[PDB]
């Protein structure tokens, strides 16, 4: 399936990434304009992040790291 930008907004507040369950990381192409980074909170709701974002880029990889560890 093959889907055009998912993210109306992203979220700017820094936050904990105890509270992200699943990533998701849709490279830029014909689909988008731009990269679009999508997580899944403990609850089930969804938030776009801003992937220039250095504490984006942290918590992102944090996250990566403690669910390689699983």
């Amino acid at each position: 399936k093959e889907l055009r930008c998912q993210c109306i907004k992203t979220y700017s507040k820094p936050f904990h990434p105890k509270f992200i369950k699943e990533l998701r990381v849709i490279e830029s192409g014909p689909h988008c304009a731009n990269t679009e980074i999508i997580v899944k909170l403990s609850d089930g709701r969804e938030l776009c992040l801003d992937p220039k974002e250095n504490w984006v880029q942290r918590v992102v990889e944090k996250f990566l790291k403690r669910a390689e560890n699983s």
